């Protein structure tokens, strides 16, 4: 199939990424940039980000979804429910609200998409209305991530897809933050895409620190499965 040959054969092997966000939290402004590389057979993600403006200001987990659902493992028999990859090279709009319980909402908008070699993620994001004392601006949450289902829709209407779902950051006396994700993504080119079936991916993801390194950062490594469909 010259549609998963292609929009696949821009993943059949490793992909250099590059991720830069621009934010302001509350006011606070703050810039990172990662560098990495993804391997789609495989699921596999991993990325190191660095906060260029000093300290970031938020806790590191609650970046983590914002900062590339195309480098997820589809299996063979899932092949024609992979959207992400069907958008390339020319890319994705990924937007985003993110609702924390109780606190504050980011709002994201990222573009997704090759430039040469390099799987680019660019991304600009938003947060309003946190508790100067509540589990993100308190730096509250452990620096740690738990595995979790997202659930993807196909949105006809505006030729892409729907995402839903809640990640829970645990919190050092028991209780977690949960954040709720509401998600589109829409293609930037004009061409043909592939508009699923509900499925899922699968994520697991694990956190940790380059002991080398003396900038605020953090290292990611992700692997991510569809599934939901037998």
């Amino acid at each position: 199939d010259p549609m998963v040959s292609k929009g696949e054969e821009l993943f059949t092997g490793v992909v250099p990424i590059l991720v830069e966000l621009d934010g302001d939290v509350n006011g606070h402004k703050f810039s990172v940039s990662g560098e990495g590389e993804g391997d789609a057979t495989y699921g596999k993600l991993t990325l190191k980000f660095i906060c260029t403006t000093g300290k970031l200001p938020v806790p590191w987990p609650t970046l983590v979804t914002t900062f590339l659902m195309c480098f997820a493992r589809y299996p063979d028999h899932m092949k024609q429910h992979d959207f992400f990859k069907s958008a390339m090279p020319e890319g994705y709009v990924q937007e985003r609200t993110i609702f924390f319980k109780d606190d504050g909402n980011y709002k994201t908008r990222a573009e997704v998409k090759f430039e040469g070699d390099t799987l680019v993620n660019r991304i600009e994001l938003k947060g309003i209305d946190f508790k100067e004392d509540g589990n993100i601006l308190g730096h509250k949450l452990e620096y740690n991530y738990n595995s979790h289902n997202v659930y993807i829709m196909a949105d006809k209407q505006k030729n892409g897809i729907k995402v839903n779902f809640k990640i829970r950051h645990n919190i050092e006396d028991g209780s977690v933050q949960l954040a709720d994700h509401y998600q589109q993504n829409t293609p930037i080119g004009d061409g043909p895409v592939l508009l699923p079936d509900n499925h899922y991916l699968s994520y697991q993801s694990a956190l940790s620190k380059d002991p080398n390194e003396k900038r605020d950062h953090m290292v990611l490594l992700e692997f991510v499965t569809a599934a939901g469909i037998t």
